[PDB]
């Protein structure tokens, strides 16, 4: 008794909640590169979709815990938007 899609697995699916981020300058999708600092000690990249307006959206899904650190260069040059960090909190965390 609920629109039940088939999407989610048992393996896994859907963990954390998603980090969309838009980049305020204009940029070419080209020389430019994305990269995730995991508070494991691992790395990871992040997703660059280019918009149907024209701009980039950068999202990466968080799948552990703890604080993580993205690293956005564009034609090789840092952008004033990066380095940043983002808490990765519990799910469903909040009464």
């Amino acid at each position: 008794g609920s629109s039940g899609s088939s999407g989610v697995s048992d393996m896994n699916g859907l963990g954390f909640k998603p980090f969309d981020l838009v980049i305020p300058f204009a940029v070419r999708k080209g020389e430019i590169t994305g990269e995730v600092h995991m508070p494991s000690g691992k790395t990871a990249t992040p997703e660059i979709v280019d918009n149907k307006d024209g701009t980039v959206t950068v999202r990466y899904a968080p799948t552990e815990v703890g604080l993580h650190e993205m690293h956005i260069k564009y034609m090789g040059s840092h952008i004033p938007e990066s380095p940043l960090q983002f808490y990765v909190n519990y799910p469903n965390s909040g009464s």
